[PDB]
């Protein structure tokens, strides 16, 4: 393993796809933000829906988030204020609707 590494991020949102590298210790949303797109988000803290997102390619770390349950996590769910990439990721972010 790598002392430090970061991994491509693909973002499908409603304007558009948009990537950026996300270092691997930095959050999805905090990493996004650094780049100027705007992703919803209210609580920060991996309790809420607001952040939500459906992994579609990758691999997650999502030990901080709690309010998704196990089979949601099982389906792709992603809270995105509370997720740290472990490989390069393709999330669809503005999911909340659908929860
Ligand atoms: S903004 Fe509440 S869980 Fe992410």
């Amino acid at each position: 393993s790598p002392e430090f590494a970061a991994y491509k991020v693909t973002l499908v949102t409603p304007t558009g796809n948009v990537e950026f590298q996300c270092p691997d210790d930095v959050y999805i949303l905090d990493a996004a933000e650094e780049e100027g797109i705007d992703l919803p988000y209210s609580c920060r803290a991996g309790s809420c829906s607001s952040c939500a997102g459906k992994l579609k390619t990758g691999s997650l770390n999502q030990d901080d988030q709690s309010f998704l349950d196990d089979d949601q996590i099982d389906e792709g769910w992603v809270l995105t204020c509370a997720a740290y990439p472990v490989s390069d990721v393709t999330i669809e972010t503005h999911k909340e609707e659908e929860l």
